[PDB]
């Protein structure tokens, strides 16, 4: 059913290239855009970038587009598939590129495709997207995520010496999705006040996504100013705290470099028993539920060890890169226990959901996400409903590149009416409500 | 006519709520959203907020969607006007609320409903949005405009000393709009450089627009940055600077104040006299094409000798708040020789093509604007395609509430084909295209 695919070049959040695709059935037009990472783990996809140092820093993706207008829209059209079958379509492409990491055409050729079928698709059956979604993975009854904001930006999100990358905050005890988002912005409003106060208004500019991003160094004092707002903002007994450390990014001659920012000093660097030990330190002291990226993505004994030492949930983001391979081995040593689904890691929908349905299967939760460069594009918004997978971070609630989602959040759950639910405590294992 | 209106609080892009509106049709949903200001005139139209303090800090807007819902909904279809007549349906709201300043609804309330009309009224008459505009203002040209980025900030909402409130680039030498979005964000990404070399990784994080604020006082230091990173990227000859002063933030007593953000001193105060021959040693100094709000919105006197004794563009943004009755004034005492366009500081879309023509009619150039607080909408790119004004100012190449903006203004260059015309170097008259 597909009649024409057109890709271009648009920015991103962060004002770089990034593919858009417009494609076209009897339906109409469907658009969708590919986000970026900048903390991106070694094992993902790959993100097929022009190099030509002139234009953009090099950071073009006219490649990936021409990839896209003269050899994969041909090919999709040629196979008359409907654009219903998610799964015979981005098999296709993954075929036509015939590499195991998307090399030849770039995982940001194949998604922005795979993205804008899975939009077709949506309208070819008269359904939402959301439900759509939900269909191809098997699922009938959905749910709201708690939406898990980045209210204090460090690592290689922010212009400070804070090594940690993200911060958030996740309202359990909010009473709905449109609630959860009155919690999270009225702490996150609390919070600027909070580091105004202490550090002045020039620490209230904010990083890559949206987080504040005052020029501290030390994790406890950001979990400390978070926790702060919280009670300030009178919601202790209702919002929680989750942590993205991205320890790949300071990972240094088999050890961690808290101060990675600051010119390089190898006296300062700990080892991972005294980063686990700082962690618990942090779940001992504050309210703190869930942490991704604890250790390096090759540093596998010390995530086995710090999961099996804890009673909170341990996110595989660089470790796992949404990639069913990986996913198995991190199932294999008990890794962790939840998986960060972003489908540029992997590059396709259909891989995606497969990925989402192997960690469920295996009793992990799912954590849809943002990257850091996002678009205008709300598709994981839709995508985190249908997958039923009870949390989502996609930034503070500042930026529209993430109010984007959050807003359309708001609106799934406006059309499901006394049918929505809200994963509210249940977020890691929503199935039971 | 119009089967069915539903308005709803989404949150705007520093996390602020704001009113979006579903519009029905028999061709289907039309949604649009409401900005909103930080540094807005004493004249702007009344934006409604409930002052509820304990919810959103007094930031609901469950006033303004409560009129939509309960009274210009029903209002609006029990008309039966076709969503064509733009003017017949802004005219059947302005009744109803029947105050100057659009205070009982709140001109949020109103404009939300007058953005979708526009976007259905485009859909009903088969044509794209910029089309139809043109074809309500009487123009049968586009042109693309010359993009305006907000580059470094200052004044009343910054932490720095640097009393201005907004610098801008704009790449008039550009060879299209296409590449003036590449022209922007490579200055953009050369100027972070530049500022990190000299001021530190902390100064580099992103103010609500997207640009950077250092911690400088002095305004012509910020004019040497943005001149450095012209010059760095290698652009010298095809990007100049505009200014946003937003003088009215900082008048005092019948004076200025460039240090407002320091404990209260009269003695530092300057006079008007004093604060243009400071901006003419920066047009003297730097590339400086454009002014906007040199002086404050009631300083009629000084506007209009500034604007006698200099040749660059002279912006009312404050000063006319987008308002015929203003700008009959400021046209007859040659205030001014500009027009910033924003369409919520009158409130109507019918009253700011108005407002724009009464501009062009008296020789002006028109800039259309964004405000601070924005959101994923993009009616104000074809808003600035179809009222051909050849420029516009929506934000840094930074956050996706601005690039939402500039990607469809690449769209809309796009679908022109080989009919697009860039106002490049005549930006301030484009007409003569
Ligand atoms: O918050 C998103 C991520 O940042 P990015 O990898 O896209 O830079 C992450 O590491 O989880
Ligand atoms: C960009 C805009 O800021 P605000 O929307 O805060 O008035 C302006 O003053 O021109
Ligand atoms: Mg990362
Ligand atoms: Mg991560
Ligand atoms: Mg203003
Ligand atoms: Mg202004």
């Amino acid at each position: 059913s597909i009649e024409k695919i057109w890709a271009r070049e648009i920015l991103d959040s962060r004002g770089n290239p990034t593919v858009e695709v417009d494609l076209y059935t009897a339906k109409g037009l469907f658009r969708a855009a590919v986000p970026s990472g900048a903390s991106t783990g070694i094992y993902e996809a790959l993100e097929l970038r022009d190099g030509d140092k002139q234009r953009y820093l090099g950071k073009g993706v006219l490649k990936a587009v021409d990839h896209i207008n003269s050899t994969i829209a041909p090919a999709l059209i040629s196979s008359g598939l409907s654009v219903v079958e998610q799964e015979k379509l981005d098999n296709l492409m993954l075929e036509l590129d015939g590499t195991e990491n998307k090399s030849k055409f770039g995982a940001n050729a194949i998604l922005g495709v795979s993205l804008a079928v899975c939009k077709a698709g949506a309208a070819e059956r008269e359904l939402p997207l959301y439900r759509h979604i939900a269909q191809l993975a098997g699922n009938s009854d959905l749910i709201l995520p708690v939406p898990a904001f980045n209210v204090i930006n460090g690592g290689s999100h922010a212009g400070n010496k804070l090594a940690m990358q993200e911060f958030m905050i996740l309202p359990v005890g909010a009473e709905s999705f449109r609630d959860a988002m009155r919690l999270g912005a009225e702490v996150y409003h609390t919070l600027k006040g909070v580091i105004k106060d202490k550090y002045g208004k020039d620490a209230t500019n904010v990083g890559d996504e949206g987080g504040f991003a005052p020029n501290i160094l030390e994790n406890s004092e950001a979990l400390e100013l978070v926790k702060e707002a919280i009670d300030k903002a009178g919601y202790t007994e209702k919002i929680v705290i989750g942590m993205d450390v991205a320890a790949s990014e300071f990972y240094r001659d088999g050890k961690y470099d808290l101060d990675f920012k600051s010119p390089t000093d190898p006296s300062r660097y700990i080892t991972g028993d005294q980063l686990g030990a700082l962690y618990q330190d942090f779940v001992r002291d504050y309210p703190v539920v869930s942490i991704e990226d604890p250790f390096d993505q090759d540093d596998w004994a010390a995530w086995s060890k710090f999961t099996a030492n804890v009673g909170i949930q341990i996110v595989g983001d660089d470790l796992t890169v949404t990639n069913p391979k990986r996913i198995e081995r991190a199932v294999e040593e008990k890794a962790c226990n939840c998986l960060l689904l972003k489908v540029n890691q992997i590059g396709s929908v259909t891989e995606a959901i497969q990925a989402c349905k192997l960690a469920q299967e295996n009793g992990w939760g799912v954590m849809v996400s943002h990257r850091s460069g996002e678009t205008e594009d709300t598709f994981i918004a839709d995508l985190v409903v249908g997958l039923c997978t009870g949390q989502i971070k996609t930034g503070a609630p500042c930026r529209s590149e993430r109010l984007a989602k959050y807003n359309q959040l708001m609106r799934i759950e406006e059309e499901l009416g006394d049918e929505a639910r809200f994963a509210g405590h249940n977020f890691r294992n929503p199935s039971v409500l």
